């Protein structure tokens, strides 16, 4: 074993990220859960010494178990190893002393795509949301995940609620709390006992707790359905129950959403192949959508 995969979570925290927490002023809460929250904040002198900048800050509550603190640090280390990409919510800094650990990321001023699509739903036509916008969002998300996959990382919670929108109609993948580097094993088996995004999950993830590059692609197919339905909930009217799992196992798939081009529903159908090996890669999806964009 003289050659090994470098586990990014085993690498030392790089203090190049460190930022004084008293230069942050917290604002509105952007998301919250049992373990912690993400808040809007002003960062004084973060990039330029004399300028204030709006950021998002991720934090655990003081009651958070030791397991949660290490997990937030592991997320920080994954983001540090991944590096910058246009289509992810990038790491900007961290506060690792003087209080609870804070992870400072880019702030996306339009919020999550799911809520955005639901707002623009009434005024959509194929500042009006158009089909060109939807194709762009599909392309940008595929580019972001191709980047993640090229770094041997899986996200494991891809969904329109975890895609954010910023200036210039740029979409960024967010929430890397469950992202894993799967270099060594080519998959990840989840040993946890958390609430899971069942309607976005590949059947092998539901039934065998197996997560792979191919299960991220399944979720991307679901995301496309959210996108071209302008934010409808997946499997409308179907609760998550015995019948849901049975139908998924037997091959039931959502039909084409109202505004999806035939070539985009073709992508979703392949993303939802019961055989993971028959699903496209994100690199293939990027190329496919690139062709569709250039044909207007
Ligand atoms: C109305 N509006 C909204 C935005 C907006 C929203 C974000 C954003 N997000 C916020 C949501 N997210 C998020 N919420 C909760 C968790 C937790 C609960 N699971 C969690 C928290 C801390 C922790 F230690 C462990 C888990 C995780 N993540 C992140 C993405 N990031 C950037 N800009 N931005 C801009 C803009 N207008």
């Amino acid at each position: 074993n003289n050659y090994s995969y470098i586990d990014p979570t085993q690498l030392p925290y790089d203090h190049k990220w460190e930022f004084p927490r008293n230069r942050l002023s917290f604002g509105k809460t952007l998301g919250a859960g049992a373990f912690g929250k993400v808040v809007e904040a002003t960062a004084q002198g973060l990039i330029k010494s004399d300028a204030a900048m709006t950021v998002a800050v991720k934090m655990l509550k003081p009651s958070a178990h030791s397991t949660e603190r290490e997990a937030l640090m592991s997320e920080l280390k994954v983001l540090s190893y991944l590096g910058n990409h246009e289509n992810i919510v990038n790491l900007l800094g961290a506060c690792t002393h003087g209080g609870p650990t804070l992870v400072i990321t880019e702030y996306c001023c339009y919020g999550d795509l799911l809520n955005f699509l639901r707002r623009k739903r009434d005024e959509f036509v194929p500042d009006f949301l158009t089909l060109e916008h939807l194709l762009s969002f599909s392309y940008q998300v595929a580019k972001g995940m191709a980047f993640l996959a090229s770094k041997n990382c899986i996200h494991r919670d891809l969904a329109a609620r975890n895609i954010l929108l910023t200036h210039g109609n740029i979409t960024k993948i967010c929430d890397f709390g469950l992202a894993r580097d799967i270099k060594n094993d080519s998959n990840y088996v989840d040993k946890g006992n958390a609430r899971l995004p069942v309607k976005w999950m590949a059947p092998e993830s539901i039934f065998n707790s197996v997560y792979t590059f191919e299960s991220d692609v399944w979720s991307y197919g679901i995301f496309l359905w959210e996108l071209f339905s302008l934010g409808s909930s997946p499997y409308p009217g179907m609760p998550v129950d015995s019948k849901f799992y049975k139908m998924i196992k037997e091959g039931f798939r959502m039909s084409s959403p109202e505004y999806a081009p035939a070539e985009m529903y073709d992508i979703m159908k392949t993303c939802w192949d019961a055989d993971p090996d028959k699903r496209p890669t994100f690199k293939q999806i990027v190329q496919d959508i690139e062709k569709q964009i250039s044909e207007s």
